């Protein structure tokens, strides 16, 4: 006879080689086989062999033709021979496959100020590199807007390397990535960038997390640590209790040796064992400090349990089918409390309703019994196990059983002739390169394969992902009668991916009996990599050598990362399992694939009313609904058989189925290629940070594949001799500060040390007369200190030193030849600044000389009551009119930034100045690069304030329903500045749509949102906003056909009779110049020209604020910021004329000289909204006046001699000439000769001691101590009061900046508390100044309060200053003093 079997997967994978296995047996004459995978048109030739005598088990390769959409095909088998011929036809589905794109994100957690290092990898379905082209690689901020994009990223070796710096702001959240490709669909990825906050404490506690009722002691192992690993002396108090139904205890302790508290808590006061239960013991632990009153609180709940003993079923062994004659292996796992093994115990197993086993455990709660399954013909067979011991404490709560109990429900396994195969499953990860010997048990009954032959062959098959690999045959000699086991020599290799399913079957005479399991294989990646450093230990500035080897001809990307991250976010992208799980169809399940059943029709149902004469009684057929046989053993692995033998159970009708570390950057990111066998040496330089240096790589090759390293190589860099200095940021003149130098020894031998401070003449040092050579040893640190007099000015550097005379063997034993000399000197910086506040006085001038000479003097007069020693006289020359605001673009104004409008002053005038430079043939490559960098940084900073509604608002920390004016400003600036840097079009579209929806048409006028920007225009706020919206629309390159623009022009047309405001008239003039008009613009500017204020050679427009024209109630400040904006629009409008005539160039000069007069030493004029417009107008005006050569030589003289002889030319046209007068009270006179226009600026810088003598913006600051001890107080509390006493309608956004009291620091929790509370819109700290942005300050006094810690202690502390000023009008300001509470 002929018995045959095809084994093929049901779902073939297109384009990759698979295997088909054939199992012919029984025949005697030679045969001729043919297997064809009938595609649409072509015939494949899987087998075309001449088969010869019996036992033909061969499994042959074939290539699946590539197909783009899953399609069903047939497999035909022919057995043509001399005798019987067999024809068979099964069905399979050929499926398509994509290519996989992966993102390697090194440094899993990111912080602001870092560099995100991409890596795109494209792979075939088999892990091989392919060339891939990308078109839409870009990032996305948590707000959902694209930040950066790359175009046409071509892959060189299947890997694309990208970099992206992250701005110092870096809005915390989860940035995402999109990487669209010609084959991939979306290679999405995520970030976990978090705000870098470093709390001064970190408390560590590890509760048992579960306590039994019969427990009397609860032990706590709690400690606390600083940020940099220092002990925290103080008091730790812990209070724990619980509620009862419908008592508390508390203990305290002290620490200090190293930081540790063994907080034993007795449960006797607690009602453990009584009705005062709540199943949860709450615990609150608080740690404090002796000096500072700051405390850290940590609360956790400890579970209260009652089930002391637990018995469970391990669902790895203990299969769900029972076979006749094969013992059923019952394995029970016994654990107590928090999952601990048990000693010798008896678990009683009930088979059906009677205990049969009484199994003793194996000293680890791993008990096993062998239920004899012979003569079981039932269909359910529920086995139950229990922990019967009438001594344990088992008081259940949910009215459950009184002893641990588990139940397992099984099924019956069918086989026609009577024979069964079982495979002893494995519950461990099988390693690569090792032959394994999985065991198979078999019952092979009589009346089956045939008595008289004591030999049986069991065929053997494995399935890795969707393909058959490692076929085999194991033949057994039946020396005994019918039972036993044999070993399967499986050869696990890298070609078996995770999840390899094993199949063993035997074909007896008419029955094919098969059993399958689901082995787990470790991930080996068919490649080998041997990343390894050349030394585990080294100094902090050593030359690290790295020796990597892999498969020949491999492109191989390396990475070295601080492992401090892996203790925070242990989720590495591109792990050993992510790659493998990114593979389609790695474990077939059934026959339903792509909407195709692939299942042959069921056989006919046997009639259940036909009697049977079996032994002596009539019988009737019966079949279980839920059962298992060979067919359900397959159809689960996924194979397709075509055997003649029976593989399905019979069925009868009527019974159917129915962040705490300062980790540094990755210092190598190379992508090296491997030459020959592979001995590449990667050489880099280690950074200074003292951490771990775990190294990994992914190492692809076009021939074999890539192998990720398994155990990352580890490196450690440390300094044997540590010296550290702690200093405050700034100090006050003639103040006695103490220096604290920590010297530490990490050598195994005890050492001595001598430390010396280099004396200097700039600053004096108090001779402390302290000298002790402490015999410090391993794990120790000293606290040598010195007294420093701050009798100097400005920047001073402190240098410490060491000599390391040690006598290593303790102190008595001489070192001899053990060490020679260790040198470690650390530089430190200090800035001493005179007492008082800073003041400036700038008088800029423009010189227009045509072969003439100018001898203007310098009119400088230091004010009376001035601090001596703080005085400097400064002179600035620039070769171009708009030349100075080029080196100071990022710091155009000294004001603190952080609001929406404030931020649009470091990127708003840069497009205009760049356009001016490009137009007057002066742009340079590096200057353009710097301008682009500034623009891009500004875009990153400003993108943070965007609301999801599409509108832009200030104070992202305190959102309020968007701000229409700020949205218009940001939209206009982005549209103007999208020529150079990348700008998302969706963001502009969304903001424009928000402007669309912001109709709110009060009569014919638009209405603006927010109430903190046009606070000075009065009731005309709507008209002013409409005019500004029109200005933005015109100068964003929009024609007058838009609906918003047409409506705005219609609104502005009917405004001449009303709108008697000199602020609104300027806006209307500018918009009617932008919309080129001859009559309306002309008559409006003719009206405005009448109200011009004339000075000596300069013309400008005052605010014309008739309401309250006085000088005492805060109206004396002459430099009103408002008039600068109006004059700048006036200059812009007159410049944007039809043809500037000779009678109008003089007007240009007379309006520009005054405007350029109000320019500070940095470029900013008066405020952000003013300096932006002033710079734009100055750029446009200087566009119309330019000299090719512009010869200028300038020299400054005094009554004693000539200071300097500077020269200005084309080469010296964009760099600023800076000079300092040696004498601050001299008699100086400058001289400029040549032709052209130049700027000369003379400034005086000094200090004044808080001139609080007059009526102003009333500010009063005072303080209280809380922890005042022996003089200096550890914690301070500042409370300030602000009130407004001027004559204005309402006030605008105001800032109060407080200078910290010498060497103190801001209390970040207190500042954050002020931020969360709704009194200050935003709080910021930098360089010992804290800025608080108040939205408004009314006549009613506003009181604020916040705390301040102590850093480096200092005595003889002088006063500090609190300064309040309106951000948009610095004329109304107030000063207040601040003193130490003690
Ligand atoms: C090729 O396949 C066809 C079915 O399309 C079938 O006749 C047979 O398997 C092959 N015939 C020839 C002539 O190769
Ligand atoms: C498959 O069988 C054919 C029969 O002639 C044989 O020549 C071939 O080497 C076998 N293997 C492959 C991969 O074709
Ligand atoms: C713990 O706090 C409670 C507060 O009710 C107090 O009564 C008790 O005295 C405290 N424990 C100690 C040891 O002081
Ligand atoms: C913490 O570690 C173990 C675990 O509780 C304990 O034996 C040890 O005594 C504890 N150490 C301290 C300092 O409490
Ligand atoms: C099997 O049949 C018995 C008969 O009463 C029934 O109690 C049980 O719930 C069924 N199922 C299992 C898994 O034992
Ligand atoms: C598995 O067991 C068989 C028993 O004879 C032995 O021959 C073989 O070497 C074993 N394989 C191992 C231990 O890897
Ligand atoms: C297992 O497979 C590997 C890879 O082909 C081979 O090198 C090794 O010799 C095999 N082991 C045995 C025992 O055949
Ligand atoms: C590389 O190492 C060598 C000696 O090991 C030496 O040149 C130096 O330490 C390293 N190179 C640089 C540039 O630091
Ligand atoms: C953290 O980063 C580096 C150390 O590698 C250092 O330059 C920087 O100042 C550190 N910042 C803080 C706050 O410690
Ligand atoms: C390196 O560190 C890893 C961290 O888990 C560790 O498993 C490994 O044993 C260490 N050593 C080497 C040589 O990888
Ligand atoms: C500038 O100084 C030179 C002398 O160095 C003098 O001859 C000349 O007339 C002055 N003026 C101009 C416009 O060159
Ligand atoms: C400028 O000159 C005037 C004389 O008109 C004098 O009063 C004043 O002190 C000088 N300095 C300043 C800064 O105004
Ligand atoms: C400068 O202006 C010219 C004039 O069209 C333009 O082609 C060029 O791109 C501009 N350069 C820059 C850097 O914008
Ligand atoms: C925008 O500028 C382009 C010049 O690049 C100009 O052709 C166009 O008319 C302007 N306006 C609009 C609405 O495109
Ligand atoms: C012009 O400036 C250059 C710059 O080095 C230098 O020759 C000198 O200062 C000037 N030469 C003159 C004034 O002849
Ligand atoms: C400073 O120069 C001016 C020039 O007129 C004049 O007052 C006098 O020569 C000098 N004054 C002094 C030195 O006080
Ligand atoms: C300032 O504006 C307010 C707006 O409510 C109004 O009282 C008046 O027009 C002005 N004067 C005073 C004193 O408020």
């Amino acid at each position: 006879k002929v018995q045959y079997a095809l084994t093929i997967p049901a779902l073939l994978k297109s384009g990759e080689t698979q295997r088909a296995c054939v199992n012919l047996i029984g025949y005697h004459q030679p045969l001729a086989l043919s297997v064809v995978l009938e595609h649409q048109r072509v015939n494949i030739s899987i087998f075309s062999e001449k088969v010869q005598p019996p036992h033909y088990f061969k499994c042959n390769k074939f290539m699946v033709p590539t197909v783009i959409t899953n399609a069903p095909d047939f497999v035909t088998l022919s057995v043509s021979g001399g005798g019987e011929d067999i024809k068979d036809r099964k069905a399979v589905v050929i499926a398509p496959l994509n290519t996989i794109c992966l993102i390697q994100m090194d440094k899993p957690v990111y912080k602001p100020g870092c560099k995100v290092r991409f890596r795109l990898i494209s792979l075939n379905t088999m892990l091989l590199p392919i060339s891939e082209k990308y078109t839409a690689v870009y990032l996305e901020d948590p707000s959902g807007s694209r930040i950066a994009q790359w175009q046409n990223q071509e892959s060189v070796g299947g890997v694309v390397q990208l970099e992206f710096p992250l701005i110092s702001d870096a809005a915390p959240g989860s940035y995402t990535i999109t990487a669209e490709g010609e084959s991939c669909e979306s290679a999405r990825q995520g970030f976990t960038v978090d705000e870098y906050i470093l709390p001064r404490f970190s408390v560590i506690v590890d509760p048992p997390n579960t306590i039994s009722i019969l427990d009397d002691i609860l032990t706590l192992n709690v400690s606390a640590i600083y940020t940099y690993g220092q002990p925290v002396p103080g008091s730790v108090t812990i209070k724990c209790c619980r509620e009862a139904s419908s008592i508390c205890t508390n203990i305290t302790g002290e620490l200090g040796p190293d930081g540790a508290f063994y907080g034993v808590v007795s449960l006797l006061p607690f009602q453990m064992g009584q009705s005062g239960f709540q199943m949860s013991l709450g615990v609150a632990l608080t740690v404090t400090e002796e000096g500072t009153g700051i405390q850290v609180t940590h609360q956790f709940f400890i579970m209260i349990t009652s089930q002391l003993a637990t018995l469970i079923f391990d669902y790895d062994a203990l299969k769900e089918f029972y076979k006749r004659g094969i013992p059923y292996l019952v394995k029970v796992i016994l654990t107590d409390a928090n999952d601990n093994p048990m000693a010798n115990e008896q678990v009683e197993v009930e088979l059906a309703g009677k205990t049969i086993g009484a199994v003793l455990t194996d000293k680890e709660g791993r008990a096993e019994y062998a239920i004899d399954t012979s003569s079981f013909v039932q269909e359910n067979f529920t086995v139950v196990v229990s922990y019967e011991n009438p001594h344990q404490c088992y008081y259940t709560e949910w009215e459950g059983p009184d002893f641990p109990t588990a139940q397992h429900f099984v099924m019956r396994f069918y086989s026609e002739t009577g024979s069964f195969l079982d495979i002893q499953g494995s519950s461990v990860e099988l390693n690569c390169g090792q032959v394994h010997n999985i065991s198979v048990r078999y019952i092979l009954s009589l009346d089956g394969m045939g008595e008289g032959a004591t030999t049986a062959t069991f065929y053997y098959l494995a399935m890795s992902r969707a393909k058959i690999v490692q076929h085999g045959q194991r033949d057994v000699h039946l020396n005994q009668s019918k039972s036993g086991l044999f070993n399967i020599g499986l050869n696990v290799t890298s070609d078996l991916a995770p999840g390899a399913e094993l199949i063993v079957y035997c074909i007896l005479d008419l029955e094919l009996i098969a059993d399958t399991i689901s082995l787990d294989i470790e991930k080996c990646f068919q490649n080998q990599v041997s990343l390894s450093f050349s030394d585990d230990l080294g100094p902090t500035a050593s030359n690290v050598s790295l020796n990597l080897s892999a498969a020949p001809g491999s492109l191989c990307g390396v990475k070295v990362i601080d492992s401090s991250l892996l203790l925070i976010n242990p989720y590495e992208s591109l792990s050993a399992s992510g790659v493998y799980y990114s593979i389609p169809y790695l474990s077939l399940f059934g026959y339903n694939y792509g909407g195709f059943n692939l299942e042959e029709p069921e056989p006919p149902c046997e009639d259940p009313n036909t009697v049977i004469f079996c032994k002596g009684r009539y019988y009737l057929p019966v079949s279980s609904s839920t059962e298992g046989d060979t067919y359900q053993n397959l159809r689960r692995v996924g194979l397709v058989l075509g055997t003649s033998s029976k593989i399905r159970k019979p069925v009868v009708c009527g019974m159917e189925a129915k962040l705490r570390k300062n980790f540094s950057e990755t210092f190598l990111w190379r992508l090296v290629s491997v030459d020959s066998e592979g001995q590449n040496t990667i050489t880099e330089t280690v950074p200074d940070t003292i951490t771990k240096w775990q190294g990994s790589m992914f190492c692809v090759s076009e021939k074999e594949g890539f192998g990720i390293t398994k155990y990352s190589a580890n490196f450690t860099s440390f300094l044997p001799f540590f010296v550290e200095l702690s200093l405050p940021y700034s100090l006050t003149r003639e103040e006695i500060l103490v220096m604290k130098a920590f010297v530490s020894n990490y050598l195994e031998e005890c050492i001595k040390i001598i430390v010396t401070l280099q004396p200097s003449a700039d600053f004096e040092v108090i001779p402390q007369d302290v000298k002790q050579d402490q015999c410090i040893c391993s794990g120790g640190r000293s606290s040598y200190s010195w007294n420093i007099i701050a009798s100097s000015l400005g920047r001073i550097s402190f240098i410490v030193s060491a000599e390391t005379t040690h006598i290593g063997a303790s102190c008595d034993g001489p070192s001899d030849q053990s060490q020679s000399t260790r040198k470690d000197t650390v530089i430190q910086t200090i800035l001493v600044q005179p007492e008082g506040i800073r003041k400036e006085e700038t008088s800029s001038n423009l010189v227009c000389v045509e072969d003439s000479n100018v001898e203007m003097p310098i009119n400088l007069t230091l004010p009376e009551n001035i601090v001596q020693g703080s005085a400097s006289a400064f002179v600035t020359f620039v070769g171009d009119v708009l030349g100075l605001p080029l080196s100071n673009l990022q710091n155009l104004l000294q004001m603190p930034y952080g609001c929406g409008e404030q931020n649009l002053a470091r990127m708003a005038p840069i497009p205009y100045v760049l356009e001016y430079l490009n137009n007057t043939n002066q742009l340079t490559d590096e200057l353009l690069q710097t301008a682009v960098q500034f623009l891009n940084e500004g875009y990153y900073r400003q993108l943070r304030y965007k609301l999801p509604s599409g509108a832009y608002d200030a104070f992202w920390s305190s959102p309020s329903d968007g701000s229409s004016w700020l949205s218009a400003y940001t939209f206009k600036t982005f549209e103007k500045a999208k020529k150079y840097i990348y700008v998302d079009g969706k963001i502009q579209q969304q903001t424009l749509l928000y402007l669309q929806t912001s109709q709110k048409l009060d009569n014919g006028c638009f209405k603006a949102e927010g109430n903190l920007f046009m606070r000075q225009c009065g009731q005309e706020r709507d008209l002013c906003f409409t005019a500004y919206l029109a200005i933005a629309l015109l100068e964003s390159n929009y024609s007058s056909g838009m609906t918003l623009l047409d409506d705005a022009l219609g609104c502005l047309e009917a405004a001449m009779s009303s709108a008697s405001t000199l602020y609104f008239k300027s806006y209307t003039v500018y918009v009617f110049t932008l919309v080129q008009n001859w009559e309306i613009r002309n008559t409006l500017l003719n009206e405005l020209k009448s109200k011009v204020v004339s000075e000596r050679g300069t013309l400008h427009w005052e605010r014309e604020d008739k309401l309250g024209q006085e000088g005492i109630p805060l109206y004396y400040p002459n430099y009103s910021p408002a008039e600068v904006e109006i004059t700048a629009y006036m200059l812009l409008s007159i410049a944007k004329g039809s043809d500037p005539t000779h009678d109008d160039l003089t007007y240009m000069a007379q309006i520009s000289v005054w405007l350029i007069q109000q320019q500070n030493s940095y470029g900013g004029f008066r405020s952000t909204q003013d300096t932006v417009v002033a710079l734009q107008a100055l750029a446009f005006y200087a566009q119309l006046l330019f000299k090719s050569n512009a010869h200028h030589n300038v020299f400054l003289r005094s009554e004693y001699g000539d200071v300097g002889q500077l020269n200005l030319s084309e080469h010296n046209r964009l760099v600023v000439q800076r000079l300092q007068l040696p004498e601050v009270s001299g008699n100086y006179s400058i001289s400029i000769n040549g032709t052209g226009c130049c700027l000369v600026q003379s400034t005086i810088r000094y200090n004044i001691p808080v001139p609080k003598e007059n009526s102003a913006f009333y500010v009063a600051a005072d303080s209280v101590s809380k922890n005042c001890l022996n003089g200096v107080a550890y914690t301070i509390t500042i409370t300030v009061s602000v009130s407004y006493r001027g004559l204005r309608n309402e006030t605008n956004m105001v800032i109060i900046d407080i200078q910290m009291l010498s060497g103190y620091q801001a209390d970040y929790p207190s500042l954050r508390q002020l931020e969360n509370s709704q009194q200050v819109s935003k709080t910021e700290e930098q360089d010992n100044h804290v800025f608080l942005y108040l939205n408004a300050v009314p006549l009613k006094t506003i009181q604020l309060s916040f705390k301040v810690l102590i850093g480096s202690r200092v005595l003889n502390v002088k006063s500090a200053s609190v300064y309040v000023y309106d951000y948009y009008e610095t004329g109304e300001n107030g000063f207040a003093s601040y003193s130490q509470p003690c």
